[PDB]
DNA sequence: TAACAGTGGCCTTATTAAATGACTTCTCCATGATCTAC
C-alpha cells in the first residue's frame, strides 16, 4: 500500500546526521527482521522494504502502537543496566565493549538526567592476565530513546505528528 | 754575473656533560518539571 515512513539517501533536505539515522535504523530494521522473521510477530504488523538506499515502513492500526513496538524492541537495557541496541551484534560483541559503547552513549548524547534515569553503579570483576579488574559503570533504568514514541504521536489521537517536533 | 729559500718530530694526554621542583588555578550547564502570576 502506501508506506507510512519513507526514508531516502536523496532527499535534498537531509543533513549527515539524518542520513547516519537512517542508517542506524537501516541497520536495526534488519537486525529485527532476522529476530522477528514474520510481520504477524511484530507488534501492530510493522513491516518495512529496504534497499540500498530508501527505507519504507508499513503498519496496520494504531501509529503510536506500532512506533512503540519498534522503538522499545530498537533500545533496550539488559539485566546489568547498559545499553542494548539490537541494531549491533550484541551476542558477538564482548562486555568491555558494550561498557565502552555504553559509556560513550551516556556521555555523548545522554549528557543530561533529564533523558535518562541512573540505577546503581554496578561493580564487575573480569579476569584479565590473571588479574581481576573492577570496572565500575553507571547502570540505568531508562532513557529517552526507549520512550520518544510518545513524542513521536499524537497525545489524543495516537497518530504520526503532522507538525515539526521540537 | 750563481745557488740555495731547511733538513725532523710531534698537533694533547684525563675528566666530568648537570644537579630540584613545579607540567594551571576559576567560571561561564542544559533542560524539563514545577511555582507562580496574569
Amino acid at each position: 500500500t502506501q508506506p507510512k515512513i519513507s526514508l531516502s539517501l536523496h532527499a535534498a533536505d537531509t543533513t549527515i546526521m539524518h542520513r547516519v539515522g537512517m542508517t542506524g535504523l537501516y541497520m536495526t530494521l534488519k537486525r529485527l527482521e532476522k529476530q522477528y522473521p514474520l510481520s504477524r510477530q511484530r507488534g501492530g504488523h510493522i513491516s518495512w522494504f529496504l534497499t540500498a538506499d530508501t527505507i519504507e515502513l508499513f503498519w496496520e492500526g494504531s501509529d503510536f502502537i506500532a512506533l512503540s513496538w519498534l522503538i522499545n524492541e530498537s533500545f533496550q537495557l539488559d539485566d546489568t543496566g547498559l545499553i542494548h541496541l539490537v541494531g549491533l551484534d550484541n551476542d558477538r560483541i564482548d562486555l568491555r565493549q558494550k561498557i565502552h559503547i555504553h559509556e560513550g552513549i551516556c556521555g555523548v548524547f545522554l549528557r543530561l538526567n533529564k533523558f535518562y534515569q541512573a540505577g546503581e553503579i554496578i561493580n564487575t570483576e573480569l579476569r584479565f592476565e590473571e588479574k581481576q579488574v573492577e570496572y565500575q559503570y553507571k547502570s540505568l533504568t531508562w532513557y529517552a530513546h526507549q520512550t520518544f514514541a510518545e513524542k513521536l504521536c499524537e497525545a489524543d489521537t495516537q497518530q504520526l505528528r503532522h507538525d515539526y517536533i521540537q
